[PDB]
Parts: structure tokens; sequence; C-alpha cells
């Protein structure tokens, strides 16, 4: 049996695979070695991961998750092999090349990530080559969730977007402008709390301020990111919750730009098994 | 004797009033209600505004501060009452007011705060009328320094800007990628660290890019912040060190936006000791 697993910002997506079948799909909380210790690690296995797995064997484990650069692999890699039995080999990597294998296989692309943060990178069939610092949602992290929920936000407290939407949105999540400013920059995971009214945006895309936001947001991402790439000699393929969400959105940013896209898909979860069973 | 603060995000500034005569002037830390309890606040001023003092009796004290809000107004005024000698008022009001009265005095205007934060106004002529939430460094805060290093930082370490300039502002600043990353999203006061780097802004403003980072950002500001009020029939003053060190730029931006430009002065101090010796002189 082999494990797989995905860890972004909210969560874990775990497969487990035998024989070239799904036995199992589990969540659990992310995973980030900058965020938290390996005991806590450990002890978040243990609650919520084992329960659902048939065995404590496995032949192999990937596991890839943001955060997991090279001087964290070695304090993950022990905390897997504390709780499992690994046979084989215990693989840890970053959550961009689980998009890229996912997504690429093993021929070469442009690969970028769309969920609560952003990334991009290109990929040379093996292995990530180059990449784009992503810098996070106040700097960076163009096209993100928590991103495009900051700008929606800016604008609606601003009144760019007008009364309706600013009043919808307040009653629709039940904030007020002081609990977001709260939120924002005096509770833990800022970035968690956007990404999460981010899809008011989705729900209101019809509207022409909501539609300008996300084009405008695509394709700062596009032109600030991929396009340090080779992006006229390979496509580029875009994974996550946003690229899904705001697909024709991104389609429309890529022809904007002269971007070639490839894959767009929700999670690598899909791209991973065919990449494991095939 | 009066009294005069200005409080805002790095400091306070104060200046002694004797019979229109400038006396005293000293800077003590910023003294944001929000930002420290009032025992905090008592303390800070006895450590380093008293001793700066050769007396703590006043005819009058107007302290003007960031998160003076009328909540907070009798708890800022209660510290001082504790600490001053004052004989008539001790007034109490937002930096906000402070600007005001230093750019417009008796008449109305549209007033703007451009420091470490930015902030935007409808002054009556008596107090402020109107007002657009800034929103901070993150969500908003336009043109301020900290959002102007908050853009830079993105635009250097993203490559936008070439790696002459990257590197030039590392090395000045003794930076690297996972250090700025560090007090940007895990340290405190993050909008004073990328306010303090803002600098290199107006250092290199001969660069093409930091030039239209800069327009770029007053733009959004004047867009966002000041067109909401009665721009084409009203000026708009400017103050702080941002109006200040990037005055030419924000003129430039106010001509492409037709926002027609009022004071631009680094701070409210000069302002405000004329309020107190002409226009609003107790007689």
């Amino acid at each position: 049996m082999i494990l797989i697993a995905d860890s972004g910002s909210t969560k874990t997506h775990w497969n487990v695979l035998d024989q070239g079948r799904v036995i199992g799909e589990i969540f659990t909380k992310g995973m980030n070695p900058f965020f938290q210790t390996p005991e806590e690690m450990g002890r978040e296995i243990e609650r919520t991961l084992l329960p659902q797995l048939n065995s404590n064997r496995f032949c192999e484990v990937h596991f890839f998750g943001a955060g997991c650069i090279p001087e964290k692999v070695p304090v993950v890699r022990n905390v897997l092999k504390g709780c499992l039995d690994v046979s084989s080999l215990i693989e840890v990597d970053t959550d961009m090349l689980a998009a890229a294998k996912a997504s690429c296989g093993r021929s070469p692309g442009i690969v970028c990530i769309m969920g609560t943060g952003s990334n991009s990178c290109f990929y040379d069939g093996e292995k990530i080559a180059a990449n784009v610092s992503p810098l996070g949602f106040i700097l960076g992290d163009e096209g993100s969730g928590a991103v495009l929920g900051k700008l929606l936000i800016g604008d609606l407290l601003k009144n760019q977007m007008g009364e309706e939407l600013k009043e919808k949105f307040l009653r629709q999540y039940e904030l007020t402008p002081a609990n977001i400013i709260e939120r924002v920059y005096r509770q833990p995971f800022p970035n968690r709390f956007l990404a999460g009214i981010s899809p008011f945006l989705a729900e209101n895309i019809e509207h022409p301020a909501i539609h300008s936001l996300v084009l405008n947001a695509f394709k700062s991402f596009l032109t600030r990111n991929v396009m340090q790439f080779d992006y006229t000699r390979y496509k580029a393929h875009f994974i996550g919750s946003v690229a899904y969400y705001y697909k024709d959105i991104l389609e429309e940013a890529a022809a904007a730009t002269g971007i070639r896209t490839g894959t767009i898909v929700r999670n690598p979860m899909e791209g991973l098994r065919t990449y494991y069973s095939t």
C-alpha cells in the first residue's frame, strides 16, 4: 500500500492506494512545519489520520506540503517514520511538486497553485527547476484566495463597489468593519479568514465590479509570476480551489496575457493517483 | 502656557507655547490608547515627558492622537489630568483634527494624513464631518509609508525592479527574504518595519520604477479616498512625512486625478502654533 498526502493551509488531503485502487481518502488539519512542532504534527496524525487507516504499514509514503523545504524535510520525515511502519520510502517535498506531478507527470510545464495561497514554478519533468517565491498574502500571493479576500474587503469597505455588495457581504458573513479589522490584524491566520470570505466573489461573479476584481487579480498573478518562466514554450497548469472556482476568468486572464493553459483542476489528488498507479 | 501634542504611530510631538512663543519642543513615544493601557501611558509621560518640562502647570492642553475616538477621549484626558496641572480645558481629539486645524484653521477643506498610515476626511471648519476609514496597511492605507514599503518589497523580491535595486536594498538594510518574511508575518508592528524601509524610495526616486511605484500608490490614495469628498470644490491638504518627502509626486498625482492641493507640510505643529496664536487665540 502507498500513502499520499497533499498538505495546504486549511487542510491535508490523504489517499491510500493499494494494487492501484483507492482504498482510503482522508482529510486532516494542514501540517506545515513552520506553524507546528513535530510533537503537534505527530499528535494530529495519531488523533485524526490513524483512525481512518487500515494499517500502520506502508510500502511508500509521499508527503507533499507547503513549508516542506529542504531545511524542514528531515523533521517531517521523522514524524512520519515514528507514526507509520514504512518498508521502502518516505518522500517529503512541497505542495508545488505534488501539483507538478499531478498535472505534468514526467514531462515539463509551468505549474501554478491557486488556493488559499498561490505559487508558481517551472517543472522539468522530474523536479522543480525554478520558482517565484510567493511572499504571502500581504506582499504577494497574487490571485490567491486570501488576496482575493483582501482586495474584496478593501474595495467593499472603501465604498468602491457601492452599497449593495458591501451590505450583502457584511450581512451574509455577519461581519462589521470592526470585526473585520480585528480578524485581519489581531487574530491568528488572517490569510485563512480572508480566503474563507472569498467565495462571495464566485457567488456574485456576474456583477462588473466582482468580475473585474477577479480578472485583474488573475492578470496580476500571471504577469508577476508565470511570465517569469518561458510561457511561450510551455503550457501553464493550475491546481487549487481558486483555479477551479474561477476557471472561466482564469482562462480569460490567460488569453489576455498570452499564456497557454494546460490542466486546470481543483486539487492534485486525482493527478497523483494517476501518477502512482500508471 | 499651553501644551500641544500630535500623537502618531512612531512618536508624539509636543510643543509648549508661552504667550504665543514656542518655549519647549519634545518627542515621546506614540500614545495610541488602543495600543497601550492608561497605566502604560501615564508611566511613559512620567518617564519621558515630565523630565523635559520645567513646569507641569498649563492653562490649556490640546492633545491630538491616533486612536483618540470619543470612547477614548476621557481615558486619555484622565491620564493627562493625573500628570499635568491644568486650569482650563483638556481637549483630546484625533490626529485628523490636528491636521485639519493646522491646515484649514476655521475654514472647510479636505484634510489628509500621509505618514506611517494614511487617512482622509472633510473638515467643516469646526470639526471632522466625514471620514474614509483607512483600513490599515493590509486592506488600505493607500500611499502610506507602510503601504509604500509593502509595494516596494513585493516588487523587489518578485524581480519587478531588477537585481541592482534588489541587491542595493537587501545590502542597505542588512535584510534577506526569509528575514523580511519573518518581520512582515510573524513579528510585532510589521507596518512600522515597512514604513521604516520606505525611505529607500525617496533615496532612489530618480529610478523610473521607484518613481512609478510612488505615483501609482498616490493616485490610488486619491482615487480611493480623497475623491469620495467634494474634491472639485474643496482643496485637499496633506500632512505627514510621506506628503512631505514625496511632495512633487503627490503634486503630480493630484494634477493627474483632478485634485486641487492646499497645504503640504511635514507635520501639523507649525499650523497648530498659528492656530492657537492667532485664529483661535483665547482672548
